[PDB]
């Protein structure tokens, strides 16, 4: 009954549920209890219309944002017309027979399916369209064109194969959903006294030693940093009052005490953190802390670059044989809590009607109390992410604080205008957040970075994203969305309510959403944060649950094989490795376990029989498993006959998966503007610590390969024109001109994105070409830091191939390329500096972000930006 589920939920984390029972943090125990409501309102949205509804949770169409077609896209179809392929499986011999028609792109599918029904009977309601293949159906009334499996076939010129399928067929193998409902002062405003922490003494613990802290709003100091006295190493006892330049009714909302035992050295005094914590002065219920408190804090990450780590995340240590820090906060003889929005509304306006009466009789000079100065809020207000604000801009964007509110895209630059260390400032910040007109979900992201930690800020970012994101963007930005989830202060908040109701009401977002926070429960910094969210999650999402686990049984076998593998029989021929691999094949356990399961990749991928034959451990870095899966779909020849996958244990694929991310939404920048440049962003998933799964693309080949003959040829003896003759013979024809076109945009599109994004390594083992003539990238080890042989191909063959035509449209596709991305700077500075709470080692800074500031040369003009670029590409 709840036992089998609460078995279920265990296995799927990685942890017994009961470990959350035997918590005694009441913000835990409440974040479990409150949340619910969130998975009743997911589960009611599913039974609406049942089965409908249910369906499409399970099986949510696929669809585009818009149904508005680039007039690139639309020039590909037949006078506005598309052709289909409709199959019908005809019992009992079960045989495929398939009937074409020529249809309006806008077609809904009730109407391919009634025009399917007409072309069949020539020799309604109760049927519904599949992609063959794959699970993937048409279950809404959107324009044909819209599915993304239709565009991307009127792109890329391939024939759209249908199948016809009972209505009744799919709705009796949706299970009934079994959710059911688990077994579990005074004012701050009132306190007229300075902050004053008393540094205690430290257990678990160069010449000597002291405490670092500081008072932090997001990563910037609202006081100056105050350190504890230098006493010797053993168990240092420091009975400290540490004094903070703050009083306490300015303290904002979100105000942070940051924590550090520092190491000094004599030699020029070197001084080393040896441990960091991070407390939030105010509790989730809004209470000042007081009293005695005891902090485990943390190691030290790698790259921190300061004494303190304010960015870094907050709570006590859970492993308590670590460095303990006691501490004493004042008490001030009543349970302290931060004002009600009713209270901060009546101050805001008393201090709009003090701040007014003081202008008119203040005999000084208040910076912070025309036509020039609107056309000078507009240019700041179009300033990347990155860009400085001044003092004196701060104080300009301010003053100006109600004209802002006519220009709602400067939010984020008047916010960091804000005094937080101002209750009479803060006030009136909520009041203009509160009344803020929205703004588009690509800007509203923004205010969910480290710098925004106030919870007035990030809730007006979460209700722009209810408001204006499609289940399409939030698919494309879940990797970040569930980063800044790091950034919050507290358990429950309303961006992790956002997400897992979205999570909760489609299952592609779910699947996607479970591995993402799956990824990460070995990382004892956020274990309970994303612990508690996975079962809560896992409660709530129906039978996917099921299929969870046997994709999580799946991954825990090939960790357990790869690591045999790689430890125990290393110097072992590939030959007596495989015997071992076919041994323990024969073996239920993994039987069961490597066979019968949806690709983590992609869920609408059905993985049957483990082809072991079409298998091989990989020779390459890490040693990585090239894995081949018989497709069971009943039309699987229409798509891929075999999936093919490579598990790698070792690689941290974070980098990849960001890589693969970013060149996914630079091609779609491209495509929208009329700029069709085919790059090719491959599935790559991020499955626990350096573990993970790559996509193999069907039919490619390295220019290694290629320019090799296949063992023939020498590096010595590499010919710049053996790549365009290999392209030549299996593009032989009209087939030809086709091959040259797409190998130069997709060779254009790469040039670009490799240099806007500083990928590294680039040789002819990481750069592939498919049959077809698209080229792509592979391998993008590091990040934020165009051979002759592609030029003869370019050039169709000529030897001044730098002087051709075709090298002239070449160089224009990748100035217009070039530029498309430098108008949504602000999208990509924003995507990276969401990352920034990963702990990726290329990406711990805004200074490794501003890489992208000079690639796009940002502080430049349009026209001074494009010579920098054409610099780039002469030398
Ligand atoms: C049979 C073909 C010609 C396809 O492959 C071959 O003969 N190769 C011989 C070795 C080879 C280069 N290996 C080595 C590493 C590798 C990776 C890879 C590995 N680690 C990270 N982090 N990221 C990507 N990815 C792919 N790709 C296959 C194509 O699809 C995209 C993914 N191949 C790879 C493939």
């Amino acid at each position: 009954e709840e036992k089998i589920l609460n078995r279920e939920i265990g296995f799927a984390i990685g942890m017994p549920v009961c470990e959350f029972d035997m918590v005694k943090d009441p913000e835990v125990q409440d974040f479990r209890r409150n949340i619910l409501n969130v998975c009743k309102e997911a589960v009611d949205l599913r039974d609406l219309n049942s089965p409908h509804s249910r369906a499409m949770y399970v099986y949510p169409p696929n669809v585009e944002s818009s149904p508005e077609l680039p007039k690139h896209i639309y020039n590909k179809l037949d006078k506005g017309q598309i052709i289909v392929v409709i199959w019908v499986i005809v019992s009992p011999n079960n045989d495929k027979q398939k009937y074409t028609l020529k249809i309006n792109h806008d077609c809904v599918p009730e109407q391919v399916i009634a025009e399917a029904i007409r072309k069949k009977t020539r020799s309604q309601g109760k049927y519904i369209l599949k992609v063959c293949g794959c699970d993937e159906y048409f279950l809404e009334k959107y324009p044909l064109s819209q599915y993304k499996y239709i565009r991307s076939c009127i792109m890329l010129g391939r024939m759209p194969n249908l199948m016809l399928m009972a209505k009744e067929s799919l709705y009796s193998q949706l299970p009934m959903d079994c959710f059911t409902m688990p077994s579990y002062t005074k004012s701050l405003w009132v306190i007229n006294s300075a902050l004053r922490i008393k540094i205690l003494c430290a257990t678990y613990v160069i010449d000597k030693i002291y405490v670092r802290t500081g008072i932090y709003h997001g990563g910037e100091p609202l006081c100056d940093n105050v350190n504890t006295q230098r006493v010797p190493c053993s168990n240092p006892r420091w009975n400290e009052w540490l004094n903070y330049d703050i009083y306490i009714p300015d303290l904002p909302r979100a105000a942070r005490l940051c924590l550090s035992i520092c190491s000094v050295k004599g030699r020029k005094e070197e001084h080393c953190p040896l441990a960091w914590g991070n407390i939030n002065l105010f509790d989730y219920t809004d209470t000042l802390v007081s009293g005695k408190m005891a902090l485990n804090l943390w190691p030290v990450p790698h790259g921190l670059e300061d004494l303190l780590n304010p960015i870094g995340v907050t709570g006590s240590n859970p492993n308590k044989e670590t460095p303990c820090l006691e501490l004493e906060f004042d008490w001030f003889s009543s349970v302290v809590k931060f004002p009600d929005m009713s209270v901060i509304e009546e101050h805001a306006n008393w201090s709009v009607s003090r701040e007014a009466g003081f202008s008119y009789s203040h005999a000084g000079l208040s910076n912070r109390l025309r036509e020039n100065d609107k056309e000078q809020l507009k240019a700041i207000s179009t300033r990347d992410p990155l860009s400085e604000i001044t003092e004196q801009e701060k104080d300009f964007l301010w003053s100006h604080r109600h004209y802002c509110v006519t220009i709602p895209e400067i939010l984020p630059k008047l916010l960091l205008s804000v005094k937080w260390n101002s209750r009479d400032e803060v006030a009136q910040m909520y009041c203009l957040v509160k009344d803020w007109p929205p703004i588009k979900p690509e800007q509203a992201m923004e205010l969910l970075d480290c710098n925004y930690p106030d919870p007035m800020v990030r809730g007006f970012a979460v209700r722009c994203l209810e408001k204006y994101l499609t289940d399409d963007k939030l698919s494309q930005y879940l990797i970040q969305l569930v980063q800044v989830l790091k950034y919050e202060q507290y358990l429950d908040n309303l961006l992790v309510r956002f997400l897992l109701k979205k999570a909760l009401t489609n299952q592609r977002i779910g699947h996607f959403f479970f591995w993402h926070l799956k990824s990460e429960m070995h990382n004892k910094t956020v274990s309970q944060r994303f612990g508690l969210l996975l079962e809560s999650y896992c409660r709530a999402c129906g039978m996917y649950l099921k299929h969870l686990n046997r994709q999580v049984e799946a991954m825990e076998k090939l960790i357990n094989l790869t690591d045999i593998l790689k430890q125990e029989k290393k110097d072992e021929t590939q030959k007596v490795q495989m015997k071992f691999l076919v041994e323990q094949m024969r073996r239920p356990d993994f039987m069961d376990a490597l066979q019968g399961f949806l690709s983590p990749l992609n869920p609408a991928h059905q993985l049957g029989n483990l082809r072991l034959e079409e298998c091989r451990i990989m020779s390459s870095a890490k040693r990585p498993l090239w894995l081949n899966w018989e497709n069971p779909d009943i039309m699987s020849e229409l798509l891929f006959q075999n999936n093919e996958i490579i598990f790698k244990n070792g690689d941290d694929l974070r980098q990849d998966m960001l890589t693969l991310q970013i060149i996914r939404i630079m091609e779609n920048i491209w495509q929208n503007q009329g700029l069709d440049l085919r790059m090719l962003p491959y599935g790559c998933l991020s499955i626990g610590d350096c573990v993970g799964l790559i996509e193999v693309v069907r039919n490619s080949h390295t220019i290694m390969q290629i320019q090799c003959k296949g063992g023939l040829k020498g590096a010595l003896q590499f010919n710049s024109h053996t790549l365009h003759q290999w392209l030549k013979d299996k593009n032989k024809g009209e087939i030809y001109d086709a091959a040259i076109d797409l190998f130069t945009r997709s060779c254009a599109g790469y040039c670009v994105a490799t240099f806007i994004l500083g990928i590294g390594d680039r040789h002819n083992s990481n750069i592939m070409v498919k049959d077809d003539g698209q080229l792509f990238h592979i391998d993008f080890g590091h990040f934020l830091d165009l051979t002759q042989d592609f030029l003869i191909v370019i050039s169709k063959g000529a030897q001044e191939c730098t002087k051709t035509r075709e090298f002239e449209r070449f160089q224009e596709m990748c100035y217009k390329a070039y530029l498309a991305i430098r108008q949504h700077a602000n999208l990509f500075i924003n995507l990276f500096s969401m990352m920034l709470g990963s702990g990726m080692p290329e990406l711990q800074s805004f200074d490794d972000i501003a890489y992208i500031r000079k690639t796009l040369a940002l502080d430049k003009t349009e026209q001074e930006a494009l010579e920098y670029f054409m610099k780039q590409m002469n030398d």
